[PDB]
């Protein structure tokens, strides 16, 4: 029996694991799934990330130069989405070069006139550049913090910001196999109408929400964030974007990948170096 | 000071889902067969490559979270000789093994075959994921085509790590052939000796401790480890190991012209094309495997 199906782009991606669960789930009993309305403004943060060139070096380590790129939209139910960016205030972009942290060194790699900050915190190249493009995020995020609008955030919630008033940030998590749940909770959650949320759970809290229509966890959903008496402020945001996030969304062939996050992604794209470009110019120092 | 990154490898990457490529692995230290030294060879008047392709459709996860994979697998064999050069042992009339799998962990608890769109698939479950699982298969599908050729007294390549379900046998191998040099069965300071191999030059023998035996070549002309590949084998009686040096002596100096150095070698490059010839269309198949899935 089924609860997803996705297209594979290659030979060599990733091995994905089967999806992990705990002996028991840290619900809060007492779950208030109150109902909620419809939030006036969601401002959407993200990043895109592209990959240009494998090396390895004379030590046997593995490098990764690539480009993040990050950004955000902002959502009005009246006033539909838009960029907080333009070609004229371009978002920020970085060039890297991703290292386990077995590299020895530090700072930046000149190759063919363009620097690539060395980024190494991971235990290999490419973990150690979704943590930079991760600080990135955060970094975006604390740009708008004093917009008194309540910013969901691509990805795992951030330690490093607890949980506001009006604001969060909300991590938005499509990816779901840490379940965090157990397998007799997490099974029974693939009976949850478009728009219905299970119990809070707790380690930094968590809920699912469901998206769109039809059993299995495609729609489903992770909301998640980092003081118990912030549980009521946040329990209603839980309650209103399970109200909101659906009707953000729709399906057609992805679903879980809500409009305005669609929207910011092509967006941030279109800044991005051109691949066989960037090769050609990367290879004439390389090879 | 300027920073200073010795590179040895470099490769252009082709999408953002890949799995994570780590640092090369190294051990305390490398048992070489010191006794041994790399002697003029022969070239091979013969030999048989055996190798196997895969394509991947859908992935799936289960009710129960299992992670799912669809693919195709088709091994095959191509003959090069040395007055001839390169035929595939196969033809449209006469096609290579292909087979249908769906890959999954061992946490997979059913078996045999699933029938999606009136399409069968094999269900392949060895592994601890479900690619690790479809990898294992075609490893013992390509086991399986070596097992064809061993009567034929001719040397057979198996493109990949050397099969303990084969151990070496005196005029046919198998020998595996390593292309992808990871975990290195070296020391550190062992294998940084390496790239300073020339073009048909051979590392001695070294050992795994039922051992394995393996040397690296060098294919190409310059000093990285593009062209570093690693043959190896089982071996079971150790008075075997007079054959498989010179084996190695004569692989080392006929592989290098079986290459070229320009933008594989050349025959396996010629048989993973023809495989692929006979492969199922993506389009096609991921469309019919989503709409009965």
């Amino acid at each position: 029996r089924i609860e997803r199906a996705e297209r594979i782009e290659s030979e060599l991606e990733e091995h994905v694991g089967d999806q992990t669960f705990v002996e028991e789930s840290r619900f809060l009993e007492e779950d208030e799934q109150r109902e909620g309305e419809i939030l006036d403004q969601i401002i959407f943060v993200d990043g895109k990330r592209r990959s240009f060139v494998r090396i390895t070096t004379d030590e046997g380590i593995t490098g990764i130069f690539a480009e993040l790129c990050v950004g955000a939209v902002i959502w009005d139910r009246e006033g539909g989405t838009k960029t907080l960016f333009s070609p004229d205030k371009p978002p920020v972009k970085e060039r890297v070069l991703g290292f386990s942290q077995s590299f020895q060194e530090e700072g930046y790699e000149e190759v063919g006139g363009i620097l690539f900050k060395v980024v190494k915190e991971g235990k290999d190249a490419m973990q150690s550049i979704d943590l930079y493009m991760r600080s990135l995020e955060i970094e975006e995020v604390r740009k708008h913090m004093d917009k008194n609008i309540l910013i969901v955030k691509d990805g795992p919630a951030a330690r490093e910001l607890p949980f506001e008033e009006n604001v969060g940030p909300i991590g938005l998590v499509k990816n779901i196999g840490v379940t965090e749940l157990s397998k007799e909770d997490f099974k029974k959650l693939r009976f949850l109408k478009k728009g219905k949320r299970s119990k809070m759970f707790v380690s930094k809290v968590g809920a699912y929400v469901k998206l769109i229509d039809g059993e299995g966890i495609r729609g489903l959903v992770r909301l998640e964030t980092y003081d118990d008496n912030q549980i009521p402020y946040i329990r209603k945001v839980f309650d209103d974007l399970a109200k909101t996030l659906p009707h953000l969304t729709a399906d057609l062939p992805l679903p879980e990948n809500i409009l305005p996050i669609q929207f910011l992604e092509e967006n941030l794209s279109y800044y991005l170096t051109d691949k066989n470009y960037m090769n050609t110019r990367l290879f004439a120092y390389i090879g």
